[PDB]
């Protein structure tokens, strides 16, 4: 089943789901909180699961409950240096509560809703909502087709299939910001076949040398995309792009399933053999009667496209 990936089993079915709908008008100046440690580039409905393990995060978390369940995710440019210039808000839908070691913790699951400009150290952004073609469709639809014939499974409004691709597609986060920037549906969807135009091979970030997969290989395990965020125990949220055949990735350890993100498998770190640098996990199914019995999920943060 495709559902279970998406339902960040691994985390908890836990408690609280919030089916409240807060959104904003257009030209409108918001506040919102950014959440310091997120550095993740978001897309209006895009899935974010978070663990805050620190008493102020677990704190404006709670209190966001309380108000709008919204809050910023910024689009940094440098990262390394806060920089940003766009964001979409995020709206949390699930929720909650645990305690180990004393330590209050807090797991959410968030949503982005809307894009924005960017115009107690909590950091609130103040931000300017932006405002919201069945040819270019087709031809994405289709070249998606040659790349996992499972490609049902894909919106249907030209506004919503423009950020479906956005999100799923493996590219520069250069490019994901470019598609951030842009104001219209079909224009969004005419820069989206240009970059699935010039896509090529993925090399691993470090050594930028040995192909790792390709844009072929590529298919999907969960109805939200091959594309997905998941969250590991740390707290640490990572960007899996899930493919069937990848080559030049040794593999370290043994199979384990605890934690899984998808239901059903089992994981063990993969590693490039140019540089030695982990690039992510290799699966394998808990039983003889599941297919595909083995697939592999990259970590985007290390893969250079060539
Ligand atoms: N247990 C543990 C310790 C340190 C790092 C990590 C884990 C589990 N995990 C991932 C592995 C792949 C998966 O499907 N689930 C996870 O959560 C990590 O990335
Ligand atoms: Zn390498």
């Amino acid at each position: 089943d495709t559902s279970l990936p998406t339902s960040h089993t691994y985390l908890g079915a836990d408690m609280e789901e919030f089916h409240g709908r807060t959104l904003h008008d257009d030209d409108s100046i918001q506040v919102i909180p950014v959440l310091p440690q997120v550095m993740m580039i978001l897309v209006p409905g895009q899935t974010l699961p978070l663990q805050l393990f620190h008493p102020q995060e677990v704190s404006m978390v709670r209190n966001l409950i309380q108000n709008d369940r919204t809050f910023a995710v910024l689009a940094y440019s440098n990262v390394q240096e806060r920089e940003a210039e766009f964001g979409t808000t995020a709206e949390i839908y699930a929720y909650r509560e645990e305690q180990d070691f004393g330590i209050e913790i807090v797991k959410v699951k968030a949503i982005g809703r809307q894009r924005f400009k960017v115009l107690d150290g909590i950091q609130q952004a103040k931000v300017q909502i932006l405002p919201e073609a069945e040819t270019l469709m087709d031809r994405i639809k289709k070249q998606l087709r040659e790349w996992d014939e499972n490609l049902d499974s894909l919106p249907s409004n030209p506004i919503d299939f423009s950020y479906w691709v956005a999100a799923n597609l493996p590219i520069d986060d250069s490019l994901r910001i470019q598609l951030l920037k842009i104001d219209s549906a079909i224009q969004r969807l005419r820069c989206e076949l240009d970059i699935m135009n010039k896509c090529t091979s993925l090399c691993c970030k470090q050594c930028q040398e040995t192909e790792i997969t390709t844009k072929n290989e590529i298919f999907s395990l969960s109805r939200e995309g091959p594309m997905a965020a998941y969250v590991n125990p740390h707290g640490y949220v990572h960007e899996i792009l899930t493919v069937y055949k990848a080559c030049n990735l040794n593999l370290i350890g043994r199979p384990s399933t605890e934690h899984s993100w998808f239901p059903g498998y089992a994981w063990t770190v993969a590693q490039c053999k140019i540089c030695a640098s982990h690039i992510g996990w290799k699966f394998t199914a808990t039983k003889k009667d599941m297919s595909p019995q083995k697939f592999w999920g990259l970590t985007r943060s290390a893969l250079i496209p060539t």
